[PDB]
């Protein structure tokens, strides 16, 4: 098979893509395309309601959290979060463990007093900053973390304690990759084209008491309270997200993905750690991501040969991000265990031939 | 059947057929558009065609920027004052209907909105004379709604705003006829109306306006950064950009905006002809110079006959003709994808309905 290890867009389940193609002119036999459905018609309202109900069941989202499906990606929500959940220039704490947290900080500085409570940038984002050294603010509007740093392969494995300050977490690249204890969070959000919502579908899960905050002066379209009262993806995108949620449920839910993703990552790290130094991962063991695994061969020429020979072998999109170099194997929910097995077998053969 | 919906609009059948056929096999490549990286060479080539085709379709000069954006027209109605006005600066708005009211609503927190002209107090039937507009010398821009879908009111000219740039919402009429882009500071259009349900908004910006500082704002809310990153400042909606590009190609293959000017003038002339010849049986009160070519509301002698018109038309295969809830009546939307034959079928039904009920 052709395994697609792209960090973005994530590989989508074949059956989901096949279904979306097959009924694109004839949804459920109705004779009309999902693309041309009115958002307010009975047909699409059922699609949207099933998408929300299925996501709530997948992640065990309580009724006292709101669920939003949104356009504009994670970066738009990184601007809207301080505008909705902080007073103007109120302090907000950010923990920076990689590129996507830096981006979240960049959007928010205009609107809130952004405090870097901790950062691993000085060591090149090779670890999580130790919780003991975090410098949290008593009056912070929230503490923002990036659950899984997609470029740097750095992942939280424990929900940090932030006292009585709500925790806000960017789960773009790991949402629904394992059980998520929603009640521990003030806000969980995820951009599109990573682990959960496909093209054009960002997700936000919001503890409802946070909607009682004034926030900052803002247009209605930038007010989450107005979104919850009644900037949603196109219908076909929302329908595609709903198909993904149904697929995840059919596969066994987050109980199954926890086991599958742990197994995929253990195989790849095992292949790295047992390679006698030919493959090298530089992330602290306690922070090693299950979802995005960066590693390096002895030089960049071998890195390039690996990407090209892997591509020829049906293993796609393995070149690391520019700001890191090397190789990056992404192992999202729709990547089967067989794909990690195929990568590990290729890694063994490649080393036998070039090492 | 013919679908007269004001939104979402009828998509050309050929566009949906092509999109379905190559969903998993774009250009014979075996690759799906929905899984393409936006910075990969394949989708980069799609985005370049989409911009080139739109520039060709509307004759957009090089000193205007073209953006493809998520968030719809309402998002851009908040971003326009944040990008093109200083905090609290005067901004002039012309309200000829409900989409203008929505634009005012999004902007009021960021700029000192002045209603330079409005028809709200008479149910949006008629705008004041141009000489009675209260335009502000210090305004950051004048915002108009080119076509208002609920009341069927359209600018058939371009108002003179002096040296204050004109910003125009073309969601329901973009590419329905030639447009002299140079007469505008900003042209923008959300999806679902004359573009059809393509899932992306377009903006056309005179590049000197990007030299303005606007208001302190996140980078993701900064059109300057969107232009610098070619509408890929963050992850764009790729599939939707691709669908919009198919619509542009379809519009060019039909003969471009000169052909749609002819077709849309002919569809509207047929329907207004049926209204105007009816002896008052079909009522439309919009002054002729402001009559929309794209959304044509009219009223039967009473609401019971409006309901009979909707129902009997539906049974005749003429769909989605009920007027917006806030006005009642009938509304025939006649977007680019609606063929002349649809207007002919509607007018034949209008003649038979009046023969029977009148
Ligand atoms: C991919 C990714 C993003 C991307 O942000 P968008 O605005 O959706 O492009 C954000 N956060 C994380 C953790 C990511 O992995
Ligand atoms: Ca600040
Ligand atoms: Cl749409």
């Amino acid at each position: 098979r052709a395994f697609n290890f792209s960090a973005g867009p994530a590989t989508l389940p074949e059956s989901v893509l096949r279904q979306a193609q097959a009924e694109m002119l004839d949804w459920h036999g109705s004779g009309a395309s999902i693309v041309e459905m009115s958002h307010r018609g009975a047909e699409f309202m059922s699609v949207a309601a099933e998408a929300e109900a299925d996501l709530r069941r997948l992640l065990d989202i309580p009724d006292d959290y709101a669920v939003l499906f949104l356009s504009g990606g994670a970066t738009t929500q990184q601007a809207l979060i301080p505008l909705n959940f902080a007073a103007p220039g109120q302090r907000a704490d950010y923990v920076v463990s990689g590129h996507w947290g830096k981006t979240a900080v960049k959007q928010a500085g205009v609107y809130v007093d952004v405090n870097i409570a901790a950062s691993s940038e000085a060591n090149g984002y090779r670890e999580l900053p130790a919780r003991a050294d975090w410098q949290l603010s008593r009056d912070a509007a929230y503490v923002h973390i990036t659950a899984n740093e997609t470029i740097h392969g750095v992942e939280f494995r424990d929900v940090p304690d932030t006292g009585n300050v709500p925790l806000i977490a960017d789960f773009s690249s790991s949402i629904a990759s394992e059980p998520l204890d929603v009640r521990r969070y003030g806000v969980i959000y995820a951009g599109a084209q990573k682990n959960l919502g496909p093209v054009g579908v960002a997700v936000m899960i919001i503890r409802r008491d946070l909607l009682e905050r004034s926030g900052q002066p803002r247009a209605d379209i930038f007010d989450y309270r107005s979104h919850v009262a009644r900037n949603t993806p196109p219908t076909w995108n929302w329908y595609l997200a709903g198909l993904v949620f149904k697929w995840m449920l059919a596969e066994g839910g987050v109980t199954e993905f926890a086991k599958r993703n742990a197994a995929k990552a253990a195989l790849v790290y095992g292949a790295i750690d047992g390679s006698g130094g030919f493959y090298r991962n530089e992330v602290a063991y306690a922070a090693r991501s299950r979802m995005n695994i960066p590693f390096f061969l002895p030089d960049a020429e071998l890195d390039a040969r690996f990407v090209a020979e892997a591509k020829a072998a049906g293993l796609l999109a393995l070149k690391g991000h520019k700001v890191v170099g090397g190789i990056r194997a992404s192992l999202y929910n729709a990547m089967p265990l067989a794909g990690a097995e195929a990568l590990v077998a290729f890694m063994a053969d490649f080393q036998q031939r070039h090492g």
